[PDB]
């Protein structure tokens, strides 16, 4: 084996993970494999805190009751993600598993939602996760379900989930703190700041009630753009075409933290105001700009093993599952959308799914996903995020990357030339390792 | 322990060296440790060089005479760095031993430096520590130690180092090469070379002889902004907000090398020169947006560990002790001092100093510091320079950091929020892990 | 040992590597082992590819002939480099061996052309080696090769070489595909794709063509530059000072994979280049201008190993010998030559030049190369491209790197100065390890 009698640049490479060739069949089987996990993760009943004994008479219920806990919580922000990948995912492969998922979910936490209601006005107290329904204090407990509700009601007249919606959105809409010019901020850490995970908590609820509340399409639209761009002026890094984690009005400087989660929160509210925008939005060509703008820095900054790090442009801070997830998801949906362009991006989205599936465990779970994680002022904090399998994080992004993976590889052509990933848009006709496209 | 039933964002992180809390006691116990060790290697006594006898008559003595050998030069660069550290530490403490140790080691100087001259005038030879505080042929040889003399002596006109003063001075002012323009320089490694530790070198004696020579006040703020202008216009890299070690006018390329102590002296030499400064002064706006730069591209690559690398700009180049521990100094005082941003820059001081105080062994010695270094045009030079506990450039520079430290943590109100260092100017009324500021 | 009985400055450093002094005999004595090695498995006969029976009767043969095959192809780019190495070397140390081989294989490839020729025309068939030299398809058939040729030929009328590049350069001039504005160009593995490589395919064959063909020197220096400017209009990244490897056309983006090996055939494009052009060419300013910017982000990515990564800023990517040695190469000419100063690169050039040595084992072959490698849209294929020592890229480079060495160091004077390698224009007249430059 030498350069006379040997093709060197053939040999097969030492991955790590795995790289080339994927089939939406592979694809839909490890979304599979994560869909069942969580399916039995997720009970939809109510239960005697004490005994666990399943609680059905509703009406005669008091303070014993709660949700069934499973590892994860069923309107949490992070579900909020799963119930809209898993729309996305019945729809791109044609899966009504996924949908009826998501559709006994809401049914059941707007049977239920009256009623726990009843047993705090009578009793002064319930079910922590109830509260968090009934009476949302924040962006986290409101936005994310919020959108996936209108989402699947849009599709489903029969889906009893309005008084929700509408909860959430007067929460969202005229209760969450804001800064002066309208922005929607907190007082946490500090007074007046900017959180780049709120891009995402509040603005697809925004866009989707442009959907839902006829009357207010233009005002919601306004609404969505407005805070895009508002948050975008200050969060986004043109230099290095990232944005920051944070940022706090009274300081004078304000220190970058790239954190890849929440940079795919902001890349991936990018994506769901898109798919919302008219195309001859007066606005629409800021928002796509600066969409256009962070895939090149995100994608740019991509590791050898597919996945992003943590701190997304510190190299040796460690490779996180949830953001790649995010990442991927958005890529495809972007080239799929004709918004980037395939030959390009194909690829990375490829590798990074590789990357994700590589972190399914045998059970399903979701493995290298960073845990919750707020804002800091030093590096120390974000190098050093625990990660866990019960992160809920990891697995609506994971799922909606698969979904909209699957929609890519039925739709483009990818195939191995010189032992590298390439994107096609027709069928190329050959099996030659290294070809070059016909005229 | 799972999604349902625990705060997986308030687990602890694995970190390697210590975060969070500080209390200024425990700073003050941790540089405690590192002052009594520098005290008993740094002996104030004449001895016979051959037998280690103390000689006490010194109007008697000969060319057997030395200052005792311990760990660590009185009069080299490296301990007027802690001649001004120890200053500020009894000033933000209020523990005279502090400026006791100085006063004893500057009286004692004083004392026996006339001697040392009559010996090296009558047998032509004596200590070569005296030869370089007698006959210094290098900025390195006067400037850090004149600085120190300087600030103790306007506290207390008892001191008696004026010769010495005026001798280190005249050196400065009158005799070091310089550029055509009067930029402070050295003929080596190469002719006409600006090294960026001649920023510290010279620039703060300068500053500081303003306020000793009452008239020449104006010609001195004067010198020492040229200086530290003419320099920053050629070493600074706006670029990256860091400046390269080194410059040589001869060469039509001028690489970078962005060596973390020389930068480490800018920093310092900046807070020295706005230490002295009138806050009207017409030059001050450069100097303070200079500063403000450097601040902002020397804390983006902070690691995570909260020491910086010996290259600031290579992240697989080593941890160094020394020019952490000055930019803890720098960044605590220019919080201090009203320059920067406590929100912003709070957290990566109060980070960096436990960084620091981690490499402080059980006998008091600073660990990680990078041996004396020179100037080089390959980064193996700089990769591979040693490290040794008795490098001197570790010892000021962290009592320095902790005296500040001290001064910042009895001024601010830092508490943890969301497992993250957070800086408040007013103390928050609460022990919630997680809060938001009142209004 | 310590800091008042130790010049701790002066601590050997723990380089992995060799560092500091090289001299011209050593540089040889490396060359000479490669040379050896080389020399030996690139043998210059025909042989019967079943029994490898030597022929002789090349007027008799048929398809059962075929060249020796060694460990490295005689006609590959890779011994286009290769051969102009050993030119090259032949003028920096007057070792005359060097250009003995470059004629002997040259005049076996000139003799033995015609015949395999007259064995396909009557057969059908023959060594695929010779199709590669009779029938070029691509740039890599033909460019290197045919560069070395003109270069030999120019310094011996009697080299009988002018058949094979008349059909070489008819192929690249009028054959080869090109973009619509001329630029030489691919349709793999997309359609109009340009790849960085192609500058060192095609563009030194062109130059040199305006020096072979007195009736077509105009023509032909303006085309070289044509491509030179074409090419790094599109595929410069002047915010980096580096090249991306590949560009399509049709693509909305154009994302950077910065691969070593490329990078380093485009600056070594622009040294064959500037070998050629007339100082006073109207368009050489802009030509020098690219190389100067190009230095300048090459060298800024030099590792403390003196070696660049795979991908030049990557730095988690492995250490990659082949371009290493090419921009050793260039860095040591473009000094040479005046085109960039000696003080600022020398050292890097000195520094590479130490890792090189490093890599060529006591065989003589060259290990830690990457292999054949072509042109992908993720990070993953470059990380993991495999190194072997049989990959012939190494092997040329390192010859040339160390030719121009040589020359280096046979006319500047480094020296160490502070445990630093130094370039002096006149040789220091001192011993000591620290030292100024005299007046």
């Amino acid at each position: 084996i030498n350069d006379s009698n040997t093709p060197l640049h053939l040999l097969q490479p030492a991955y790590q993970g795995t790289y080339g060739d994927l089939t939406p069949e592979q694809v839909k089987k490890d979304i599979d494999r994560v869909f069942a996990y969580i399916d039995k993760e997720t009970p939809a009943r109510v239960v005697d805190k004490n005994t666990g004994k399943v609680i059905t008479d509703y009406t005669a219920m008091g303070d014993e009751a709660q949700l069934e806990r499973g590892a994860f919580r069923l309107a949490s922000y992070e579900w909020g993600v799963t119930y809209s990948a898993l729309i996305a995912a019945a729809e791109t492969t044609g899966d009504k598993r996924y949908t009826d998922y998501v559709q006994n979910r809401f049914r059941f936490l707007a049977e239920v939602a009256p009623h726990f209601k009843r047993v705090y006005e009578e009793k002064g107290k319930t079910d922590s996760q109830l509260l968090q329904i009934l009476t949302p204090h924040a962006l986290d407990d409101a936005g994310a379900v919020c959108t996936a509700m209108i989402k699947l009601r849009l599709k489903d007249e029969s889906l009893p989930v309005d008084g929700l919606i509408q909860n959430y959105f007067d929460f969202i809409i005229n209760k969450e703190y804001r800064l002066a010019d309208g922005t929607f901020a907190r007082n946490r850490p500090q007074r007046n700041t900017l959180w780049l995970d709120d891009m995402f908590m509040g603005i697809p609820a925004v866009a989707q009630m442009s959907r839902y509340d006829k009357e207010a399409k233009n005002k919601y639209l306004a609404e969505a753009v407005k805070q895009f761009l508002q948050f975008a002026d200050r969060m986004f890094i043109p230099e290095k075409g990232l944005y920051r984690h944070g940022w706090v009005e009274s300081s004078t400087d304000h220190p970058a933290f790239c954190w890849a989660r929440a940079n795919g929160w902001a890349l991936l509210t990018a994506c769901e105001l898109l798919d919302v925008l008219p195309e001859d939005y007066p606005q629409r060509p800021k928002v796509m700009d600066y969409f256009r703008a962070h895939v090149r820095g995100v994608t740019a900054l991509q590791s050898g093993e597919g996945f992003w790090h943590q701190l997304l442009d510190c190299n040796d801070s460690y490779l996180e599952t949830s953001a790649t997830a995010i990442y991927v998801y958005c890529l495809a949906h972007a080239i799929n959308k004709g918004w980037i362009d395939a030959i390009a991006y194909g690829p990375v989205a490829q590798l990074g799914w590789h990357a994700v599936a590589g972190k399914i465990n045998e059970e399903g779970q979701v493995e290298g996903t960073c845990v919750g994680t707020g804002m800091a002022f030093d590096p120390a904090f974000y190098y050093y995020r625990p990660v866990n399998v019960y992160a809920a994080h990891g697995y609506g992004p994971v799922l909606w990357a698969g979904a909209e993976m699957i929609r890519l590889l039925n739709t483009q052509h990818p195939q191995m030339n010189d032992s590298a990933v390439q994107y096609y848009q027709e069928k190329q006709k050959t099996t030659a390792p290294i070809f070059a496209v016909d005229s």
